[PDB]
Formats: structure tokens, sequence, C-alpha cells
């Protein structure tokens, strides 16, 4: 029926002089907010990870990995550099039926600890957006998480559209294995 409209792009900061080489590698999804995302604590959202592999042509192979129904689930896609550094579009949008636009904007990052990334897309002439708080570890400070909430709210999202996924090991942590807790 209804979706919160996407915010104007002037309300979404862009990371100055984005460094594509330094953004590469594995990020954990510590916070996740969107107009089509609903926090649901009774069957809680598990953490997933996203690996940004920088190709020689400066696009990223982006692999999200999630533990879902006793298997690893993936969303592999390509981010092709967009209109400004730190912006991207989806590789072959034609392969996604009904998708008329896809935008990625890196909002803020220090590269070695945290990042915030904004995503906006139009599918079946309906406008979606999400914001992701990434960490190089599965935990970030309360200050970063409160900043994320403040930012997400400034983009028009109520609190029930903001998720802090629960840390897990399966699929996302490639050297944790299975052991009794220390």
């Amino acid at each position: 029926s209804d979706l919160i409209p996407a915010p104007p792009l002037s309300k979404v900061p862009l990371q100055q002089n984005f460094q594509d080489n330094q953004f590469h590698g594995k990020w954990y999804v510590v916070g996740f907010a969107g107009n089509a995302i609903l926090r649901e604590d009774k069957d809680p959202q598990k953490m997933f990870a996203t690996i940004y592999e920088l190709k020689e042509d400066k696009s990223y192979n982006v692999t999200s990995v999630l533990f879902r129904k006793k298997k690893c689930d993936y969303w592999i896609r390509t981010f092709v550099p967009g209109s400004q550094p730190g912006e991207f579009t989806l590789g072959n949008i034609k392969s996604y039926p009904g998708l008329t636009s896809y935008l990625v904007r890196v909002v803020s990052t220090n590269y070695n600890q945290h990042a915030m990334v904004f995503f906006k897309w139009v599918s079946q002439n309906r406008e979606y957006f999400n914001i992701t708080l990434y960490g190089r570890t599965k935990e970030l400070t309360s200050e970063l998480k409160e900043n994320f909430i403040r930012f997400s709210k400034s983009l028009g999202l109520p609190e029930n559209h903001i998720v802090f996924p629960v840390p897990i090991d399966q699929c996302i942590d490639g050297s944790a294995w299975s052991h009794p807790q220390f």
C-alpha cells in the first residue's frame, strides 16, 4: 500500500574523496534501516556480512552472505562507479525485472572501523531505500549506533524501521568454527 518516500539526495551526505581501495574487503551489517524493513524482535534478524572486492576496472563485486534456513544464502551483484566518487549503480539493471534505477551512496566511513551506506531504488514504479551501518567487527560503540538512529530518523524513518542484527558465526565469520564459549 504505502511506503515512506525516499529522502532528497541533498539530505544524504557523501563521503569526501572516497577511497575505493581502502573500502574493500569484509564489512559486517551492525545496523540496517529501510522503508521496507521492519524490526521484528520475536524472530530476530541475524547479522549478515558484505564483501567488497575491487576489480581492476574500479567496479566492485559485492557479495552479501547470510545464514538462512540451514544454508548460506548470497546476494552477489556488481557496483559500477556512478556520478561521483563513493556513488555506484547496479551492474546490469536489465537482469532485475521491473528495476528502473539503483543508487548506492557511501555516506561516511573511516575505512578501518565503520561505514554508513545509503541505497535507493525504483522497482515497479515504487521507491525503496535503506541505510546500512557497517563495521569491520560485529560490534560498534553506542555512539555510532545512536548516530545511525539519529541519521535514519533525519531521513524519515521511524524507530520500528531500524534493525540492529544479532551477531552470529555461521556463514559470515570464516575463521570462527564451532566451539564451546570461552
